[PDB]
RNA sequence: ACGGAAACCUUGAUUCUAACGCUACUUCUAAAUAAGCGUUA
């Protein structure tokens, strides 16, 4: 999107929400991803950012 | 020492019976708690 101060993206790119008159037309309502079932502290580490 | 005197337009009566402010309607739609590590030493 760049009609504006600084360029960004573009949400209306993927069509997504309801419209006026319009048939649905939202794909990743369609993709639906559930989370996990939690997982225990035993596989948590404390690791550190290298660059 | 009057066409005059005396005489309740009065008694008893429920503006009452029956009737759902009800039927239908997702607070819904997309979205990684994520990005950048320069320069000096």
């Amino acid at each position: 999107n760049d009609f504006g101060r600084f360029p960004k993206e573009n949400k209306n790119l993927i069509p997504w929400g309801p419209k006026k008159g319009k048939e649905y037309d939202d794909l990743f309502n369609a993709i639906r991803v559930s989370d996990s079932k939690p997982f225990d502290n035993k596989r948590l580490i404390l690791v550190q950012k290298w660059d």
